[PDB]
């Protein structure tokens, strides 16, 4: 009923080359349609548009810190541990990925492969070429350029003088079958953008920002030690929870598969997790809109080891509230249903 409530189901958008050219505006637009309530959206770019000519010239690209993903647990609850393996090229990676030991099993419909992920994620540890600093977009590309999105996030670099790897800059992820991203929201509960350049697909789970507290209480319950140690432990990106557990404890969630050539957008306080289907390459970064600012102020951060100074945002966009805020007396309540103020124009 809220479980099925499609005001909170993941939407897909098919913009035109005119609609597409302006990134910030199009984000405002999909929010005017409620996209943000699912916590994740898909945007299919126009058929003409291409970030690069071909992906045949990247065999030599270096993945400095490949991670091997060791998973332990049972009954739909798992903890993922990373081992940094040594540096290796895209070609060595592809070979390992497309090899007979680590390749995608046989499947008819997406749901058979999902069963095989949840049955086999603790066996046969895959290698993810994650968090590689780089961009695969050719220099000429002006539409949806992950390297330069022109949002209000740019303030961190412009005013504050600060570079934050993978947040203000783009990252690449070379996947193989059964490589995983655990349940998280973004750093400082930012938006994210993810573009699947080539290869096999990426499946996603999303929990609506209006039920994220539910997922937090659930994780806390199942990992009481972890939660005593850090009050944002999900941010460690180590915790995997299956769809069956979510259903069982009444956490609303949706799923979607991202195919090569498609963007995914995650929204503030949008919890997501997922897995790669086989060999692929995605590019991601974070970004912001005016709505983000309050989520930024309220974001509960890891208290046991990324932090963005919000002053620069409050002074500029909430000058009237700055003193009160610095005092500790601002207590706006976030309403996760509300579009960003930039979307007034779409009525
Ligand atoms: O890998 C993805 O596709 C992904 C997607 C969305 N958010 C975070 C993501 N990855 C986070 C992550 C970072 C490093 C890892 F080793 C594993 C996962
Ligand atoms: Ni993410
Ligand atoms: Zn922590």
């Amino acid at each position: 009923s809220e479980t099925l409530n499609p005001s909170a189901r993941i939407m897909t958008f098919y913009p035109t080359m005119e609609e597409f050219r302006n990134f910030s505006r199009y984000i405002a637009y999909i929010e005017s349609q409620g996209a943000h309530r699912a916590g994740l959206a898909k945007v299919v770019p126009p058929k003409e548009w291409k970030p690069r000519a071909s992906y045949d010239d990247i065999d030599d690209l270096v993945i400095p810190a490949p991670i091997q993903q060791l998973v332990t647990g049972q009954s739909g609850l798992f903890t993922q541990y990373n081992i940094q393996k040594k540096a290796m090229t895209v070609r060595e990676f592809r070979k390992i990925a497309n090899s007979d030991k680590y390749c995608t099993p046989r499947y008819s419909e997406f749901e058979e492969l999902e069963r095989k992920y949840w049955k086999n994620l603790t066996f046969n540890p895959p290698i993810y070429g994650a968090d590689v600093n780089g961009t695969l977009y050719e220099k000429h590309v002006d539409e949806w350029n992950i390297g330069r999105l022109r949002t209000i996030l740019d303030l961190v670099e412009k005013e504050s003088g600060i570079t934050i790897e993978g947040v203000n800059t783009p990252y690449l992820y070379f996947g193989m079958w059964k490589t995983s991203f655990a349940w998280h929201t973004e750093d400082m509960d930012l938006y994210s953008i993810n573009y699947l350049h080539f290869g096999e697909p990426k499946s996603w789970y999303s929990v609506p920002p209006e039920h994220g507290k539910r997922l937090e209480r659930l994780a806390k319950g199942f990992f009481p030690g972890s939660a005593q140690s850090c009050e944002a432990f999900l941010r460690h990106k180590m915790t995997l929870i299956s769809p069956l557990m979510l259903k069982k404890y009444g956490i609303p969630f949706d799923k979607v598969t991202q195919e090569a050539g498609e963007f995914m957008i995650t929204f503030p306080y949008g919890y997501h997790a997922g897995f790669n289907h086989g060999f692929n390459c995605a590019e991601s970064t974070n970004f912001a809109t005016r709505r983000w600012i309050e989520y930024g102020k309220q974001a509960v951060l890891c208290s046991c080891r990324v932090k963005i100074s919000m002053d620069v945002f409050v002074r500029k966009f909430q000058p009237e509230r700055y003193k009160l805020w610095k005092a500790g007396k601002d207590n706006t309540v976030i309403d996760h249903t509300l579009p960003t103020p930039e979307a007034a124009e779409f009525l």
